[PDB]
């Protein structure tokens, strides 16, 4: 069985080929101790990764070393490796083919460079890099279809035509699920709402996850927030703060279709689909607007594929076939994708070999 | 004309939109009595605002309605906003637009509460609540920048652009006034003293605004601190105890910068500003950088604006043009800022009507 | 082979490492006689530390030399642990490392005079000073959690994250068993009594450890008192004058919530450890709300442990787990936690010798 490790700018899922669930599935931080020191408990190793780092902050200087899903510290997304081989899977890298993962138009000497670590410091018996949109439309079955990840890093749009990446049109949108609960912890202020802590940073993400959504029409929604309570639901801050959250619930979403709330003037996902298929040939586009798949951790809002299903509409043609699918499991496509792809037979002799690598080297790719 | 309030957690702002400089300025404290006697002349009273809850505090237990930037009780805010009108300001709620102000970014209900109690219980006219740093950026005269209003409960890091913050960098921090005293009040227990009272706490909280400073570098002031008496200031403690405070009246003050000194896990208000405007788009930046601007009560300590100079500086690449403001007028800001914008012509328009929430409801903004 | 010596500001808890129980409890009071006073079967004396002076006081000068967790004397101190050595565990320091305690906001000036004294002058291999609290959290067993440390003159709470408390959340109160001591001195007083002789005067001491209580449900069991039933109980005195205290039993130990009764604005135990896990960070709160621990000389009282269950559970809402933790030990707990930390196997390492002492110097510790 062969190992998949999705690195995510802030959730790195590992497992193997086959599981349907992701095995290892964790915050994909790096911590270091503040003051190391010399016993147990005291912050004694020079790196954690995962849950253990996230409570131990306290102690440490956390560090996210991919951005938008590049990776930009190697000497960190080794050491993370590392943990997520031997602590999470609790298996020897040398053992089990791995197939890692890329965010869209990737710097082709990074992906190098990744093909370069898990054959040398790691020595993995065999590899295969692939990308995000292309693993999570596996998870659909499909081969054509453009899609649109979200995630915590940054939002990519990418035109597969038939098992293949149309460059031209792999759109991105660097406002992201981290952005977006930024965006939330903006706007919770002048309740005197406290999210300024990482602590009081995961609260604000919670809250993106449980109660915000995607308003079918954002000006109609304000005035319902304005005239009930409709909107406002409350929630309990682990201190134990009865607070109640109600515009934010739609505002925080928003973000993706206005970038601008955050202070970016760059096209919406809608906006940005619709773009990248018509920088598509013409008989490309038809396929992609009906089989605009959603990935990612952001596309999981309420309301996010009725609101994308309109509005690609108004965008298209009235009798073009405008069609939203998106899977419950969204977080997690990328990985399944990854699953997916190690255990399918007829993708046996497509891996790279450790000959390859030591006759031909990491350019290859 | 309107009426603007300044509401903290500790001090209470108010007066005619027309002005230079507010009318009612008290501090935010409910009183209630220890024992049934008798006021002379009096009716027993219920509970004591501002002022002579402030004199009467000895019987008396005071609770502030406002922590950390929250309107946190509701009756006890009531109290306060009818302290200003029926006692402070000598007038009727019904005659005057009102203004009142808040914590960089708001959703909803607490707002809706404020709103509400305003047009119900007081009916005034209108009111509009409005930003309390962005605000002294309307008393600075700009629009861009990064603000540092920090108060009693609540510092803030507020970058601008336009009328509004960039807000994905407001940092909070609950690092303020009232845990800035309670350090001077354990090193001076420290130093061999004792403090009961909380009227005993305001002659610490006093010693504070007359006696603590902040040094330009911390290690020379030790050193100076370790070489003369020279830093030593006396004072008449009320009943008589001419105390001596030597190195204690920076080592408070310094909190901001380093939180280590109460022993907390927050790195320090000079590095915060770095990190905010990290987090903002990179080039408006330099604008920020160039205003930064500071607002409230902890902020009035002498020294702080070119420290800040120093130590940002060194956080920042130094090509960076940084830029601190820190008004002569600071506690006051918020409110000069409040009464121009609500004595202003194109703003008129923009005030919430009584009508308004009649037909619409409290979430009107 | 090492030793533990823990200084409170009425007993000294000093023993080997290792041992379950202290080896040498002796009270921290120096004593100077009044007069070249030849007691008949000895020659002159100096100075007379714990039992001797205590048995001798009459002929005394009594003063205690940590008074509320700090040392304000040194002199008395250094001939207390010279007595702790040679007289009470009757060793030769040189070769015995030894182990001692500090207050909870202990100076680094403290610390380093005790570091001072045990080399210098007792010439001991290896000493350590621990943080008094901290260690009851060592003697409960974990690294996290809010310790409620109430001795015979200090109350405290202190919350650890991982072996590092955090000062800020660090409260203090100086009412305790001695402040409560004398409270119950006089509630008898009017009770009917007079503790007019000296052994009164102590055995007041005695009837608070022996029939105290924090009773659950204070004012209903007012009622109890009002309806005097069988809660009735005498006692005999140190000569036979059956003594019937009742009421005052519990109503004494009811000072620990409310300040009031003894003329304290200050707030109550429970509250402070409210405070303090408020002053905290936001997702650590859980820990501290989970594990938190009282020990020390006012804990002993029955129903203490029952009492912050409902006190916090009362004040801090309703999604956590609170969890008081009151051990059996408690009343030596600051002292079996150094003593099996100083005999622990990975412990060695932070054995601070005299290479380090003398090289480093005080600074060292």
């Amino acid at each position: 069985a062969a190992l998949v490790i999705d690195n995510g700018s802030g959730m790195c899922k590992a497992g193997f080929a086959g599981d349907d669930a992701p095995r290892a599935v964790f915050p994909s931080i790096v911590g270091r101790p503040r003051h190391q020191g010399i016993m147990v408990g005291m912050g004694q190793k020079d790196s954690y990764v995962g849950d253990e780092a996230q409570s131990k902050r306290g102690i440490l200087t956390l560090r996210y070393p991919i951005e938008h899903g590049i990776v930009t510290n190697w000497d960190d997304m080794e050491k993370i490796w590392h943990h997520t081989f031997y602590n999470e899977l609790r298996v020897a890298p040398e053992e089990h083919p791995v197939l890692l993962t890329e965010a869209p138009m990737n710097p082709k000497s990074n992906r190098e460079k990744m093909t370069q670590i898990m054959f040398e410091t790691f020595n993995v018996p065999a590899f295969y890099v692939s990308i995000q949109a292309v693993l999570s439309l596996y998870s659909s079955g499909r081969t054509t279809g453009i899609v649109l990840d979200s995630g915590d890093g940054v939002t990519h749009v990418v035109p597969i035509y038939a098992g293949f990446s149309l460059p031209h049109a792999i759109l991105r949108i660097d406002l992201a699920g981290r952005d977006l609960t930024d965006y939330l912890m903006k706007i919770l202020s002048e309740r005197g709402y406290s999210f300024s802590t990482t602590a009081e940073r995961e609260i604000v993400r919670d809250i993106k996850e449980k109660l915000c959504y995607v308003a079918l029409d954002f000006e109609q929604e304000m005035q319902t927030a304005a005239q009930s309570s409709s909107i406002e639901k409350s929630y309990e801050l682990p201190d134990g703060q009865v607070i109640t959250i109600g515009n934010e619930r739609f505002r925080a979403p928003e973000a993706l279709f206005h970038p601008s709330v955050l202070g970016l003037e760059s096209a919406g996902i809608d906006q940005t689909t619709y773009n990248s298929i018509m920088k598509c040939d013409v008989d490309v586009r038809k396929e992609l607007y009906g089989n605009i798949v959603m990935s990612g951790g952001t596309t999981m809002f309420p309301g996010i594929a009725e609101r994308m299903q309109k509005e690609i509409t108004a965008l298209a043609p009235s009798s073009m076939k405008v069609k939203i699918i998106a899977p419950p499991e969204r977080k997690y496509s990328v990985w399944i994708g990854g699953s997916i792809l190690a255990s399918l037979t007829t993708f046996q002799q497509m891996w790279i070999s450790k000959q390859e690598y030591d006759e031909s080297g990491p350019s290859i790719v």
